[PDB]
C-alpha cells in the first residue's frame, strides 16, 4: 500500500495524521521520550521507539571531538531510529546557548546579558544564523535556546543566560529564533512551528515562565508576582515568539505563586496552547517532571501524571527512560492519561519533525562539518563582543585626559590579572563543560593574545598574572590593561549573594593602577559589587562574558571603534538594594538601565 506519511510532497498535517494514525502506545510513548547520549544504544533506541535525544552541558563523544566524530555520534543513533517499523527519525537537541558551545573548536558567542548591551537584534539573528551552521556541522537539529527569562534579580545564577531586567529588549532580541530557525512566510499563522530545512535547526524558547522572577534570584525557586505582573514582565517575549514560529517551548523549573510550572495546567495548556495557539512541542526541563515533589523524585508516578495532564509533550527524563515509559504505559493503560492527551503530544513532536524536513534529511551533511569554527562566525562573535562592552569609566576626574582609546604603539605595556590569559574565564558557564572551565579549553583569543595582535610591532607586551605594585612602578610602562572578575558558573553554582568578586581581582587591580594608567577590564555575568573597582581605575569596561573572542575586546581598548554599548541592567549600588529594576519606587542605581559612556575611533 501507498504510505502517505512517507510522501515528502504532502502538507505536514496529512503526514502527522497519516502517521500517527499507525502507531502503538509503545511507539506512541516513544516519541514523547527524550534520554541522554550516555544511557542511549541502537538497542535501547530502537526497542523502546525513542523519539529524542539530548547531550546534557558537558556530555560529548569524547573530549576534543572533530566535527565528524560528533555527526558520526548523531548518525550511529539515527540509524538505529530509522530501523524501527515505523522509521521515524529522533530529533536530537543541545544547549547551544552562544554558539555550540559544547564543541571543541566550535565558536563562542558573548553571553545574553551581553548581547542585550548591544541593543542590536539583527546582530542577534546573525549569531542565530552562525550558531544554526555549527550546530548542524555536528549533526545536530535542535538548540535549546533562547532563553527568553526576564532576569530580575542579579543574584540569580542565570542572569548572563537573560538578556535584559527589561522585558522590551528580550522581546527584541528574540530575534535570534528566526536566525536560528529561518524567516516564516508572509503567510504564516503566529503558534505555528516553523525550521526552513537542513541547515537551520529547530529552536527553544525557554523557560516557561517567570524564570527570571524568582525571590531573592534564587535559580528554580518561587516566583511571587499577581497574573497582571506575570504577563507584562515575564511572558510578553512568548507571544513574539509564536509569531516567529518558535518550534518548542521548555517548561521552568521554578514555581509561579506556588505552582510548579512542570505541572501548571492553566498555563502550559490554558494558555500556552489554548491562548497563544501554540502547535510546535513542549519539554520538560532536566528531570523537572521529578523536582515536582519535595524530595525531587520522591513520587514519579505522580510526576508522570501531573506533566503529561499539565500539557508538557516530550520529557527529558534524561536517564531513567525505563521507568518513565513502564509509569506512563500504566497510566494510560489504566485510563489516569486519556488517549487523547497522548495523540496531542505525539502530533505536536511528528509536527515539528516533519515540519523541519526531518523525514526527509534524518542525518548528517558531512560537507557542514567545516562550519564549525569558521572563521566568518568568528569575525560576528568579535564585532558582538566589542559591541556588548559597556564603558563605565573612562578617566578619574572630569579634567583628566580620557585613557580610552589606548595606542597601539608604546615603548612598553603591561597586561594582568586572573582574566587577562583565560579561554576559559572569558567564556563562563555553558563552555565545553557544563559549569564551564579554567584555561585553555577550545580555540580563540584570550585578551593578551588579542592585545599582542593588536599592537604595533615595536611595543613591548608584558604579562604579569598578579604582579605587585613594586612591579608595575619600576616597569617603565605607558599603561596596563588589567582583566579580572567572576568565574565560570551555571545554574543554581551561579546563585550569588554578595556579588563580590574573587580574590585576587581588586588587589591586582588596585596594585596595577597604583603603579600606572590603567584600563580594567571587568569580566562577569551580571553586575557585581564594582565601586572600590571604579575608584582604583583611569577606565573600567564591563565586558560581560565575551566568548572565544577577546579581539573584541581590544577593537574598543585601541580605537579600532568607539564604544557603543549600554547597560542592559540596573548596576546596584549595594546587594541590600535588590532587588530593584528600572522603574519601581526605590530606585538607586549606581548606573542606571541604559547607561554608557562612548569614545570615537581612532
Ligand atoms: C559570595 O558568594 C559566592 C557564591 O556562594 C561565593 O563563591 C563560592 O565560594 C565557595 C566557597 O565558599 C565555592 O565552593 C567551593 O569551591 C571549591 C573550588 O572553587 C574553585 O573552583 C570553582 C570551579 O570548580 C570556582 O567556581 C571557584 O571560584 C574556585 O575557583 C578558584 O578560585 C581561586 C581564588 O580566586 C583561584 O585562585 C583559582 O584559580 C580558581 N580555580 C578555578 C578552577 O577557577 C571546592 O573545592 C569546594 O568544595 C566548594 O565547592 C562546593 O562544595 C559544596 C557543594 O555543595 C557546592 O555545590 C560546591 O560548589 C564556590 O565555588 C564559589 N562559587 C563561585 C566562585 O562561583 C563567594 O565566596 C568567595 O569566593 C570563593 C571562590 C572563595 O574564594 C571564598 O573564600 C570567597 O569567600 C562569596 N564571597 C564572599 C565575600 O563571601
Ligand atoms: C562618536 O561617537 C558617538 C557616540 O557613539 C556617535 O554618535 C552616535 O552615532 C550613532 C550612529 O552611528 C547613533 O546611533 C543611531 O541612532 C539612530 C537614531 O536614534 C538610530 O536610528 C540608529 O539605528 C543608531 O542607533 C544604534 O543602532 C544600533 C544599536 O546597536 C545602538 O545601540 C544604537 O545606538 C547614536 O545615537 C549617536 N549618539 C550620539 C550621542 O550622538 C558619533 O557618530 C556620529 O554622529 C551621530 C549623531 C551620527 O550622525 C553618526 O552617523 C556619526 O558618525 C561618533 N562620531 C564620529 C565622528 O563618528
Ligand atoms: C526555595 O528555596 C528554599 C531554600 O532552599 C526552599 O526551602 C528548602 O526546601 C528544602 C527541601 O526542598 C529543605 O531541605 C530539607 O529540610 C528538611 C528540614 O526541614 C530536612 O528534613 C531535609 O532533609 C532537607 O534538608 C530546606 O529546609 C528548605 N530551606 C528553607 C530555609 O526553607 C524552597 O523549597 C524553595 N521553593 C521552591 C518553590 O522551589
Amino acid at each position: 500500500d501507498y504510505v502517505l506519511y512517507k510522501d515528502a510532497t504532502k502538507p505536514v498535517e496529512d503526514r502527522v495524521a497519516d502517521l500517527l494514525g499507525r502507531m502503538t502506545l509503545a511507539e506512541k510513548i516513544g516519541q514523547m521520550t527524550q534520554i541522554e547520549r550516555l544511557v542511549a544504544t541502537p538497542d535501547v533506541l530502537r526497542d523502546n521507539f525513542i523519539g529524542s535525544l539530548l547531550s546534557g552541558g558537558g556530555s560529548v563523544p569524547r573530549k576534543g571531538a572533530t566535527a565528524k566524530e560528533w555527526q558520526d555520534m548523531v548518525d550511529g543513533f539515527q540509524k538505529a531510529c530509522m530501523s524501527t517499523r515505523l522509521g521515524i527519525p529522533m530529533i536530537y537537541g543541545i544547549d547551544a546557548v552562544h554558539g555550540q558551545n559544547n564543541v571543541y573548536g566550535a565558536t563562542i558567542f558573548p553571553h545574553n546579558v551581553g548581547l542585550g548591551a548591544t541593543r542590536d537584534p539583527y546582530l542577534v539573528k546573525r549569531i542565530g544564523e552562525a550558531t544554526a551552521l555549527e550546530v548542524r556541522a555536528t549533526g545536530i537539529q535542535y538548540a535549546f535556546a533562547p532563553c527568553i527569562a526576564v532576569c530580575r534579580d542579579p543574584r540569580w545564577g542565570r542572569c548572563y543566560e537573560s538578556y535584559s531586567e527589561d522585558r522590551r529588549i528580550v522581546q527584541s532580541m528574540t530575534e535570534l529564533i528566526p536566525g536560528l530557525q529561518g524567516d516564516v512566510p508572509k503567510d504564516f499563522t503566529s503558534g505555528m512551528p516553523f525550521v526552513a530545512g537542513k541547515n537551520k535547526v529547530a529552536a527553544c524558547a525557554k523557560h516557561f515562565v517567570g524564570d527570571g522572577g524568582t525571590v531573592d534570584g534564587i535559580n528554580e525557586n518561587n516566583t511571587i508576582i499577581n497574573r497582571e505582573g506575570l504577563m507584562n514582565i515575564h511572558m510578553p517575549a512568548y507571544k513574539n515568539a509564536m509569531d516567529k514560529g518558535v518550534s518548542t517551548v521548555m517548561i521552568s523549573y521554578s514555581s509561579w505563586n506556588g505552582v510548579k510550572m512542570h505541572a501548571n495546567q492553566d498555563l502550559v495548556t490554558g494558555y500556552l496552547k489554548d491562548t497563544l495557539k501554540f502547535k510546535g512541542f513542549v519539554i520538560s526541563d532536566w528531570e523537572g517532571i521529578d523536582r515536582i515533589t519535595t524530595p525531587a523524585g520522591s513520587d514519579y508516578s505522580y510526576s508522570v501524571k501531573a506533566s503529561i495532564l499539565a500539557g508538557l509533550d516530550m520529557i527529558m527524563v534524561p536517564n531513567k527512560y525505563q521507568q518513565f515509559i513502564s509509569i506512563l504505559t500504566g497510566h494510560v493503560n489504566g485510563g489516569v492519561i486519556p488517549m487523547s492527551r497522548i495523540d496531542d503530544a505525539v502530533t505536536r513532536i511528528l509536527r515539528v519533525k516533519f515540519t523541519m524536513g526531518l523525514f526527509e534529511n534524518p542525518y548528517a551533511d558531512p560537507a557542514m562539518a567545516e562550519q564549525l569554527g569558521k572563521q566568518e562566525h568568528r569575525d560576528l562573535a568579535r564585532e558582538a563582543a566589542r559591541k556588548s562592552l559597556v564603558l563605565l569609566k573612562n578617566g578619574k576626574t572630569s579634567t583628566d585626559a580620557p585613557l580610552l582609546p589606548l595606542p597601539k604603539k608604546a615603548p612598553k605595556i603591561l597586561v594582568a590579572g586572573s582574566h587577562a590569559d583565560n579561554l576559559g574565564y572569558q567564556c563562563g558557564g555553558w563552555t565545553i563543560e557544563w559549569q564551564g572551565d579554567t584555561g585553555r579549553t577550545t580555540v580563540g583569543t584570550t585578551i593578551l593574545e588579542a592585545v599582542k595582535a593588536a599592537v604595533d610591532p615595536s611595543t613591548v607586551v608584558v604579562f604579569a598574572e598578579n604582579p605587585d605594585a613594586e612591579f608595575v612602578k619600576s616597569g617603565g610602562f605607558s599603561y596596563a590593561i588589567v582583566a579580572v572578575g567572576e568565574h565560570p558558573y551555571t545554574e543554581t553554582k551561579g546563585d550569588n549573594l554578595n556579588l563580590t568578586i574573587p580574590e585576587p581581582g581588586l588587589s591586582t587591580v588596585q596594585a596595577v593602577c597604583g603603579g600606572v594608567r590603567c584600563a580594567t577590564v571587568l569580566i562577569s555575568g551580571r553586575p557585581v559589587v564594582v565601586q572600590p573597582l571604579l575608584a582604583a581605575s583611569d577606565a573600567l569596561v564591563a565586558a560581560w562574558l565575551p566568548g572565544s573572542e577577546g579581539q573584541g575586546v581590544t577593537d574598543a581598548l585601541f580605537g579600532d571603534f568607539g564604544f557603543t554599548g549600554r547597560l542592559p541592567r540596573t548596576w546596584f549600588k549595594s546587594v541590600d538594594q535588590l532587588p530593584m529594576n528600572v522603574g519601581d519606587a526605590h530606585y538607586d542605581p549606581l548606573f542606571r538601565l541604559g547607561y554608557g559612556l562612548t569614545t570615537n575611533a581612532t
